[PDB]
């Protein structure tokens, strides 16, 4: 019967006193087939009951059907297919997309519908030969005059072969000759079983209208038709129920090259979120290795105990003891020169006494096991008792007397008159007996402190210093915090840091999805390429990050010799997994929002 | 004669093959106080002739003279001046401010004119009366019909008064009504001595115009007069605190009506200052407690291990160079307590502060007072070890030991870091052993003095007083060598990082910043187009930074604060101590930074032609 059928349809904006009645108790049938002119006053009402009619606002009141089908009631799907198939609207303000050429700008529509990609170039660029834009198929909007804009507005209206033609005022920038060849489209489409509604105030134009309506005041005061109209019975219907993924990744990409800066920021802001967080864990735990090593290095922890050389021979069989020490000591005066030092120090030890207690080589060499075998006449000097002795001479192989009785110098250590030689030649060449002082052993740094007091009490029946062991387990806790705690700050910034940019970079093209959703895109479509759209600059970003700070690794231990950035790869996991996760979040909720409103109020 | 004269003048667009030749060698001389009309086809290079003429664009060629003058010879602010007071333009797409108000929106023109806030809504209120949109002053251009945009278009054009009037389609989404009116309104202004250039495809209106031009394909064809022109008298030429406190106004503005881009902008520089300023403070916090926790596992000492008096040790604690002293002398012998008779024992012959120069620390009792030391004292110190063994666990405080057959009263414990024993050096010397020699003398140097200036600083200052030898200073100070080689590491990690995270929260506000600004270029080329001055971008621009930058300053430098007293207070450990170094640094990086950031993209669009910035 009828194809639009709006009753009572009332229509509100504002808040009250700031509110205006601007649709008053309207109440319009347009038959199918008719070709419909709007005229009106600027400002009367016109604009806003197309929008009503083609699915773009929505009414205060009343009732508003298309094919007899109650509008508000049908689904937001249901909506986005009429958008598609049955309206074609052309927009006053001809709202194209920037970043589209004018044939990109045209064919849109029909993406959403679904036909081949190579259907479309050909189909826009013919409805840009109809319209006289065949010459400017490749410019962008910012590239064509508004005229041209308006004609290119229209092919897209026309693309998907909409029954229904809402056209308000298509014609306002054109000249005689364009608008009059557009006038002859529509005809034709008119003649072709199409309906045609078109606000406009050139009468010349409204005269290949059949009906003339006349709004002013939100209110309808004229009503003429020249004929009666053909009958019509009514298209089937426009309703449906992989390649769209395919489409929409090709969207995502193309915006993205389109806008290269807010890319290239967004996945730039990723980037660091990820190697600043990156960097300072491995800063962290590299100048964490050296300040523990630096206190390591100020003396080992050990533990000082019938205690003859086979029970310091399998202590030092164990994983929880890393060298030995047997001990005796002997006290008597020694002879170099003239000189006579008395009541000097003779300290018979062991293989390993030198790592035992940390005391490293000076000059020469050690006490090798030839020397404890052999009960040796070698001794190594204490780095004070070698200066005193000998100037500042070379005491490398020179001789001194303990107990009339010869000692060869084979080297010099540190500290913490002293002299170091083997327990078996103050046993034999100086003391004589066969008992030794103590046991001396140095516990393992992975090993605990007092399970280790406690295993050697069993061990050997089958004292220990450990305040380095505290310093390091004190200091260790304290650089964890360190580490953790700025970890922590980076991460939490960097990610406000993407945010900011993906809220901004986004909502910055919330109008671009009401032209895609006027024009006949779903709700779904929207969210697949802002999904896309992220993830794809997202784990780009990503791996930029994960390999630039890699190369700041490199650069770092290059130059720096203090200490070494050493990386975690669970810091590596965290810092992408989170980047992204933020980062995509952000892209979909506002994209979403906006494809959840009506169109018109995303068009502002 | 003339107002304006064109002559030769080419345009064209783009890269070859993109390339446009779009006005070809159009010369056309306008009549001052003329009507004229020009009509074609739909790109045909009409709009591009009009912003050449009111100097949004410039030629590619040729002259283009207004009042004479050529216009590419004049300076950027004569030209800021024509578009404020000689022409009126009407833009085919309207060019509205979408954050102000209809009122507003024609108003602006006058704030680059300088006339009063009062004045001007009084006057853009009348132009909107004049032009039917009274109704509507306080509604912003998207509340409004297209053709209700337009003629707030129409009125801002005419705010200025500007003598000539370039209006492109100026009726074109307008009905008859309203269209005439708008007609009604330019043909007394024309009456009035004004200049009229409107470019139009209705015939009736183009009627309303004594000259009417068609040009096609960038070429002009017709050229028509009904009337001679009415004799023309040239007109007169048009060419800092008020001006700032009005940008200012619109900075404010501005601000407001993006409420997210300022929240988000200022958000950034908050936290480009409390992340450096709290990775600073958390690493010199847990630097004390390291550095501390190495200075307590022992201290630093230069032992002078005859010829070597107690007035050298004397002279030698009178420094602050060295904090403590002790003279030394030991003693071999045997020990007895009960039947017990403990071979080759040991007793030290120390010092009043010995416990101070080697850091042990006093477990029960006392240590060596200076009565003990001044009076030979026969009182004794114990090792902890030395104490566990003899007195098994019994409280060993007054009871007695007889070292070689001599008592000795002791009188406490003492930490540690054979046996053991602590006794004044002078009751070794008196009652022990004899002789007036000493051993060592042991100084404990500072914690802030260099190591090895203090070792050639004894060297100078003991010779000063003869007694030499011995001067054989050894000196212990691997203390004093792990604090200053973990204080380098713990610097280079705490700059290191510092480092980073400023230069990360930098690029955070240069992010956001850089595409905030740039998201209003067009707001800029119609600021440029209807009157502003180069210099007035700049300064709403500044202040629309410089006002969000130090209010996410002082956001910053507290909310650090914050953190600090929420950290120090769950955290047992180190303390988060800040520093005034970095709060500045942070602060007046993340501002320069974004200042510098508000300002480059606004000044290189207030530099482009404003039609290459509307786009
Ligand atoms: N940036 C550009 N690059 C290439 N060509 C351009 C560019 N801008 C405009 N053009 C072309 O130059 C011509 C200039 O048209 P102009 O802007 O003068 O429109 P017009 O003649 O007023 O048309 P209308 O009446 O439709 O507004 C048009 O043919 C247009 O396609
Ligand atoms: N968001 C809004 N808030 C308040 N009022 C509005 C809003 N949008 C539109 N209006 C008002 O509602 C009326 C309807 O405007 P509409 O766009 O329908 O005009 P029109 O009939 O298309 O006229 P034109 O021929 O100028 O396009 C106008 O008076 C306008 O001022
Ligand atoms: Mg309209
Ligand atoms: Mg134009």
């Amino acid at each position: 019967m009828n194809i639009i059928e709006i009753k009572q349809l009332n229509r509100y904006f504002g808040e009250g006193e700031n509110r205006v009645h601007v649709l008053k108790d309207i109440s319009l049938s347009i038959e199918r087939g008719d070709f419909v002119a709007i005229m009106g006053q600027s400002g009367s009402g016109k604009s806003t009951l197309m929008n009503i009619i083609g699915c773009l606002d929505t009414a205060t009141g009343g009732s508003s059907k298309i094919d007899g089908k109650e509008t508000i009631e049908l689904t937001n799907d249901q909506l986005s297919d009429l958008r598609s198939q049955k309206f074609g609207f052309i927009f006053q303000r001809y709202n194209l997309l920037s970043s589209l050429t004018a044939a990109e700008n045209v064919a849109l529509p029909a993406i959403y519908a679904g036909m081949p990609q190579s259907q479309r170039l050909e189909r826009a660029k013919q409805l840009l030969e109809k319209l006289g834009l065949g010459d400017k198929w490749q410019n962008k909007p910012n590239q064509l005059s508004g005229g041209q804009q308006q004609r290119v507005s229209i092919a897209r209206a026309l693309m998907n072969g909409g029954e229904i033609i809402l056209a308000d005022q298509p014609t306002g920038a054109l000249d005689s000759h364009s608008g009059e060849n557009v006038m002859e489209i529509l005809r034709q489409l008119h003649e072709e079983g199409h309906t045609i509604i078109m606000v406009t105030h050139d009468k010349h134009i409204a005269a290949s209208a059949n009906r003339i309506i006349e709004i002013k005041d939100g209110e309808i005061i004229s009503d003429t038709q020249k004929r009666q109209v053909k009958s019509a019975v009514k298209n089937p219907s426009v309703f449906k129920g992989k390649d769209q993924l395919m489409e929409a990744f090709r969207m995502s990409v193309s915006a993205i090259v389109a806008h290269k800066m807010r890319s290239l920021l967004t996945m730039l802001g990723i980037i660091i979120g990820i190697t600043s967080v990156v960097s300072v864990v491995a800063l962290g735990n590299g100048s964490q290795q050296k300040i523990l090593e630096n206190i390591r290095g100020i003396g080992t922890n050990t533990m000082t105990i019938n205690l003859k050389i086979s029970d310091a021979n399998t202590l030092s069989k164990q994983s929880y003891i890393q060298s030995v020490t047997p001990n005796t000591s002997s006290s008597g005066i020694l002879v170099v020169g003239n000189k006579s030092f008395t009541s000097a120090n003779l300290y018979g030890i062991g293989e390993q006494y030198f790592d035992v207690e940390g005391l490293k080589l000076k000059q020469g060499r050690l006490l090798t096991e030839d020397d404890v075998d052999q009960s040796n006449q070698v001794v190594v000097l204490d780095e004070s008792a070698k200066k005193a002795i000998f100037a500042n001479e070379n005491p490398l192989g020179k001789t001194v007397i303990f107990n009339k009785r010869p000692f060869r110098v084979i080297g010099v250590v540190s500290d913490q008159l002293n002299l170091y030689s083997p327990y078996s030649t103050v046993l034999n060449k100086i003391t004589g007996g066969s008992r030794i002082g103590s046991i001396t052993v140095k516990i393992s740094d992975d090993v605990n402190s007092t399970v280790a007091e406690k295993s050697l009490t069993e061990l050997l029946k089958s004292m220990n210093s450990d305040t380095i062991k505290q310093t390091i387990e004190n200091t260790t806790g304290t650089m964890k915090l360190l580490i953790s705690s700025i970890a922590f700050i980076s991460l939490i910034v960097g990610g406000i840091g993407v945010m900011n940019i993906m809220l901004v970079s986004v909502t910055e093209r919330t109008k671009e999805i009401g032209v895609r959703m006027a024009i006949g895109a779903r709700q779904i479509n929207i969210l697949q390429q802002f999904l896309i759209e992220a993830v794809l600059i997202c784990l780009i970003g990503g791996v930029a990050g994960i390999l630039l700070s890699v190369l700041i690794g490199v650069l770092f231990n290059s130059f720096i010799t203090d200490f070494s950035m050493d990386f975690s790869t669970a810091s590596i996991v965290t810092a992408v997994l989170f980047s992204t996760l933020i980062g995509v979040l952000f892209g979909y909720m506002p994209a979403k929002k906006a494809a959840e409103l009506n169109p018109i109020t995303a068009l502002a």
